[PDB]
């Protein structure tokens, strides 16, 4: 389906594999990718690269839950009718995330 | 940085992960201890006839001078040396640390 081919969706890659792709030093902070959650059925995960001078480059993982209406959310502040709309939103506003989403993981 | 370090995932999460594949015995990861500050926890899959596949958890204590241990037999000056040692020598663990959790 459409989601399978989104440039930012990485399907069933593991959290460890997403950190392997995201921790690459070429990536600016806020490089991200969406994937299925490995440990929660039916949820997704937004993994975001970030940096601090103590953990080094690191990745933060945010569960994305799906509501019975069909929407999605990470926080109580905002919900979205699609992952596409969630990504578009957090590309414009961190709003609790470690960083605004900037580069789509290559 | 290490591919086997899974950071703050939980005990339950590690068990979901370590058991969630066609993962052999001896698949493992290291994570921050939930129960004890400063320590880590080594989680390793195992198989036995009564339990079937199951996960064992081993505290990794941190010494004041900097090193780490799980038993009195050997201690390590870093956490990576611990992992490297137990990949070659089970020494009391259920199995050697052979496959990093995918």
């Amino acid at each position: 389906d459409s989601i399978q081919a989104e440039e930012w969706y990485f399907g069933k890659i593991t959290r460890r594999e997403s950190e392997r792709l995201l921790l690459n030093a070429e990536n600016p902070r806020g490089t991200f990718l969406v994937r299925e959650s490995e440990t929660t059925k039916g949820a997704y995960s937004l993994s975001v690269s970030d940096f601090d001078n103590a953990k080094g480059l690191n990745v933060k993982h945010y569960k994305i839950r799906k509501l019975d209406s069909g929407g999605f959310y990470i926080t109580s502040r905002t919900q979205f009718n699609s992952l596409q709309q969630l990504v578009a939103y957090y590309s414009k506003h961190a709003d609790g995330l470690c960083h605004r989403l900037t580069t789509v993981c290559p």
